[PDB]
């Protein structure tokens, strides 16, 4: 455990050519690296982190970070100053959370609209003419597009076109308590996504790899995917091309802005070797080339690197589509907010729900939430996770079981540690409110509420 790296990444970026500079790392100092590629990792990461096993090195998109820098999960990272300068400024800030770095920054990756000349020679410029190009385009399965409709990030640069947007950027921090997923903006990206699921011009249940195989095999006008498909691309022979996203409404597509970063774990026994690998390894031309080979970063953290690869004309309009859109929050809530909006676009696209009755849950469960700090923390001993029981007189309660909010208290409270979801009880958010709400007929009783 203390003599090597495992190193972990996810399974659509170039772990491969990362596996190349491993063995580089082992040549000149005898030391294995390991790299996998488990699945939901950003999730698995988490729970194994502070139960038992976890990596050495995670690889993630930024905004997970702050999450996992919050919960005690990784060693703050000590890259000396003359380092930080080859770097770009603005991908060090992503990595930052309470001016202290938590990870490395390895490239930053948009995804944009993906042509197929042959097919289109003209792309549509904006969106709201998808629907008149499939339509234009149908005998066979000569279908316009199909993206992952699975996960949100693919879903949210329509959203955020005209007016969606996670958490409110003012005054040089995110505030929590500014959600913008239920406004008049949001609520029109979902209408058009909903209207195309109407329409029969896509289906609610596309996966990365629905959407992937069948443009790769041709049946697709586009899609819309980032960097690490590409390579893919290159294989089928398809006569693609990597453009702006199209204009809902006029205004521009919104991309949530990812940048891949490196985080050393809080228990990792090498550390050390940890920063020679990243530093001195990867972050270096014939390091990250080794990787962009495989599956490409899209625009690497690498001044030195990235200048010299402005011109292909795919990184640059990566790089419009990240300017257009906006870079991620860190913050820990983004785990939420991500929650939020998966459970809310696949709600709508599947008839479950209506988009205001959607996003409005979207808006709850992406905000803060009343009364956690009566629930988590010293109040979960009254639960021991071996029989499932929940004593209601643990003293460890405060009492809070019993009293004129106690049967709510109990709703709460159970369900929160009995909660499997992730982020941990962010399905017991209305309960978390009725129990809030309920110390509100007894505020005498209740200074739970001192702030
Ligand atoms: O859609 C939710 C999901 O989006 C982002 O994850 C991206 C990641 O940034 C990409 O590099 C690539 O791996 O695809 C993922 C989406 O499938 C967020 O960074 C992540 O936190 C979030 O759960």
């Amino acid at each position: 455990e203390e003599g090597k790296l495992v190193i972990w990444i996810n399974g659509d970026k170039g772990y491969n050519g990362l596996a190349e500079v491993g063995k580089k790392f082992e040549k000149d100092t005898g030391i294995k690296v390991t790299v996998e590629h488990p699945d939901k990792l950003e999730e698995k990461f988490p729970q194994v982190a502070a139960t038992g096993d976890g990596p050495d090195i995670i690889f993630w998109a930024h905004d997970r970070f702050g999450g996992y820098a919050q919960s005690g999960l990784l060693a703050e990272i000590t890259p000396d100053k003359a380092f930080q300068d080859k770097l770009y400024p603005f991908t060090w800030d992503a990595v930052r959370y309470n001016g202290k770095l938590i990870a490395y920054p390895i490239a930053v990756e948009a995804l944009s609209l993906i042509y197929n000349k042959d097919l289109l020679p003209n792309p549509p410029k904006t969106w709201e003419e998808i629907p008149a190009l499939d339509k234009e385009l149908k005998a066979k399965g000569k279908s316009a597009l199909m993206f992952n409709l699975q996960e949100p990030y693919f879903t949210w640069p329509l959203i955020a076109a005209d007016g969606g947007y996670a958490f409110k950027y003012e005054n040089g921090k995110y505030d929590i308590k500014d959600v913008g997923v239920d406004n008049a903006g949001a609520k029109a990206g979902l209408t058009f996504l909903v209207d195309l699921i109407k329409n029969k011009h896509m289906n609610a249940d596309t996966d990365y790899s629905i959407a992937e195989a069948a443009f790769n095999k041709g049946e697709t006008a586009m899609t819309i995917n980032g960097p690490w498909a590409w390579s893919n691309i290159d294989t089928s022979k398809v006569n693609y091309g990597v453009t702006v996203l199209p204009t809902f409404k006029g205004q521009p597509s919104k991309p949530f802005v990812g940048v891949l970063s490196a985080g050393i774990n809080a228990a990792s026994p090498n550390k050390e070797l940890a920063k020679e690998f990243l530093e001195n390894y990867l972050l270096t031309d014939e390091g990250l080339e080794a990787v962009n080979k495989d599956k490409p970063l899209g625009a690497v953290a690498l001044k030195s690197y990235e200048e010299e690869l402005a011109k292909d004309p795919r990184i640059a309009a990566t790089m419009e589509n990240a300017q257009k859109g906006e870079i991620m929050p860190n913050i820990p809530q983004m785990s939420a907010f991500w929650y939020a909006v998966r459970t809310a676009v696949i709600n709508a696209a599947s008839g479950r729900q209506t988009v205001d009755e959607a996003l409005k849950d979207a808006q709850t469960n992406s905000s803060s939430v009343p009364g956690r700090g009566s629930i988590e923390g010293r109040p979960e001993f009254a639960y021991n996770p071996d029989t499932g029981e929940i004593n209601w007189d643990c003293p460890c309660l405060g009492g809070m079981a019993h009293g004129p909010c106690g049967e709510e208290f109990k709703s709460a409270f159970s369900c929160f540690v009995y909660s499997e979801a992730e982020p941990k009880g962010i399905d017991c958010v209305e309960k978390f409110q009725h129990m809030q709400d309920c110390f509100r007929k007894y505020p005498e009783h209740y200074a739970e509420q001192l702030k």
